[PDB]
């Protein structure tokens, strides 16, 4: 009954470390896709929401260099996203007085109101997405991911990042 | 000595489910950045390598729709990447005989040789990246990520994916 010579080939067995990269990539994609659709009426991408969040931790105002240091993304990516947010009335850029060529970036009241709304929806989205894993699995998942982050980030970010020390209770 | 009113505000404490999304995003970014630089002399992005890998599991030849079903990414993304790979001599597209408007996609010998090389480097890269977590932590990390994937993928992919059943030993 079973056809011959059709079954998976050797490229379907991976080193476990390679399978973990596949698993990270797939989870990142499936969560982002579902979250992005729930948040469509606020017009946010995951990176725009990240930048709103980071600026909120910085009190709503900062400079491109301080923001870039606090967040994982590349500075050129961050500057492109910030310009798009500026176009959309989310970010106000002002020439620092006297400090020539230095820019200040500030969330508008619209951005802050959007962040309010998007944070409350996002909490609900991530909680329903992760309801199938236990509190203990969640704690361990953050510990292992944090180890991976701490061992890999310095391979290409040499003192250029001081990532926001997020906590949970 | 310690300055007042300067310390993190309430946006630096997250729900654990939100912190896990931050942790997934950060690990995905730090691993991709370091891997992409090691693989620069083959000119591969993580998605191009993924598409080479998936086509290798399919025996080097397939159609855009079968490839799209096997892989996590959106079909329009996959088609853009495939066209870029075609430009680079990695993919050959041929009009199916008689089956009008149907396309076959096939890895060139150059692509297959590149995949060979990139797979061997990638195994070494992911292993050195993950040497700080144990075999048991790695096994559990894949199990938890797999649960997250299985609960979230169907929120936006309704029977449209039959993901490649990758194994490890
Ligand atoms: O830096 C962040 C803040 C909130 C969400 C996310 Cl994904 C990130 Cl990377
Ligand atoms: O589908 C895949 C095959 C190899 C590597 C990766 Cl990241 C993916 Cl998503």
């Amino acid at each position: 009954l079973e056809v011959l010579f059709q079954g998976p080939n050797e490229f379907e067995t991976l080193e476990l470390e390679h399978l973990l990269w596949v698993n990270i990539t797939q989870v990142k994609h499936s969560i982002e896709r579902a979250w992005t659709r729930e948040l469509k009426s606020l017009n946010l991408s995951t990176e725009k929401f990240a930048i709103l969040h980071e600026l909120m931790c910085l009190g709503g105002e900062s400079t491109p260099h301080t923001l870039a240091r606090r967040i994982v993304f590349e500075p050129h990516s961050v500057s492109a996203i910030v310009s798009r947010m500026e176009k959309d009335g989310l970010i106000i850029k002002t020439k620092d007085l006297d400090k020539k060529h230095m820019v200040r970036i500030k969330l508008s009241e619209k951005a802050i109101d959007t962040f309010y709304q998007a944070l409350e929806i996002s909490n609900r989205v991530y909680k329903q997405m992760m309801a199938s894993i236990t509190r203990e699995e969640k704690v361990e998942l953050s510990k292992t991911l944090t180890k991976l982050r701490n061992h890999t980030l310095p391979l290409t970010h040499k003192h250029t990042k001081t990532l926001t020390p997020f906590k949970y209770i």
